[PDB]
């Protein structure tokens, strides 16, 4: 699928970064703990198993937690509607 705008409302399945790093679970605390951006407490975002999302509306668009333990996030690569 494509994004609107800037992706806050992105609700597809992409689940790599830009490089092709696997992306981490949000609701998965290893291999990085975050106290923000929870799926417990954060409802409206669509915090949903590994799916790239923009829940802080990133004008450069869908981001993850990434799987590799010395970087905290990247940006997804998800064309524009
Ligand atoms: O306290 C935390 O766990 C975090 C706090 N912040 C904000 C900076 C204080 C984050 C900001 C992130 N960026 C997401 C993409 N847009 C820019 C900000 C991020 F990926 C993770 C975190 C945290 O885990």
């Amino acid at each position: 699928d494509c994004m609107f705008g800037n992706g806050k409302g992105y609700r597809g399945k992409k689940a790599t970064t830009v490089t092709g790093t696997p992306c981490q679970e949000w609701a998965a605390q290893e291999p990085h703990r975050h106290s923000t951006f929870i799926p417990g407490t954060n409802k409206w975002a669509g915090l949903e198993k590994n799916y790239c999302r923009n829940p802080d509306g990133d004008i450069n668009g869908p981001w993850c937690y990434t799987m590799n333990p010395r970087k905290l996030f990247d940006y997804c690569d998800i064309p524009l509607c």
